[PDB]
DNA sequence: CGTTGCGGCAAAGTTATGGGTAAAGTCACACGTAGTCACCATAATGAAATAAGATCACTACTGGGCAGTACCAGACTCGAACTGATG
């Protein structure tokens, strides 16, 4: 489940507006770039994208150590 | 005439460069990045205070009028008496 948090942050999560991925070094980060004020998604939206995500795009991706969906 | 060195011609040989494809590596998922003093100008009262203003009290200076007094007649009114007409 711990490495398809990592699928999920890959596929899904890191090509979404606010992703906090420059706030890992904290130094680099601007308030030009600081996610707050980048931020658009809701709850509801994400919540419905993550599942569509889980339920056919992993669903169907065949895997490495099953040679199937 | 034959031999020998030299040079053109055209594959052939060697590097280089931008493509494709399987396969060895690479690295984040492991709860976490936002969070916190320091900074000096402006509004904004509320208090401190004003600088002049307001009034009291006293001192001195200078206009200035009222209750009362007084005379010299002119003029109207009328006691008191005189005098003439009369029934």
């Amino acid at each position: 489940c711990e490495r398809l948090f990592g699928t999920s942050n890959t596929q899904f999560v890191h090509n979404l507006l606010g992703n906090t991925q420059i706030t890992r070094n904290v130094r680099q980060v601007t308030k030009s770039v600081n996610p707050k004020n980048l931020a658009v998604w809701t709850l509801g939206l994400l919540y419905e994208y993550l599942c569509a995500w889980a339920y056919e795009v992993y669903d169907t991706d065949e895997h490495p150590a099953l040679f199937q969906s």
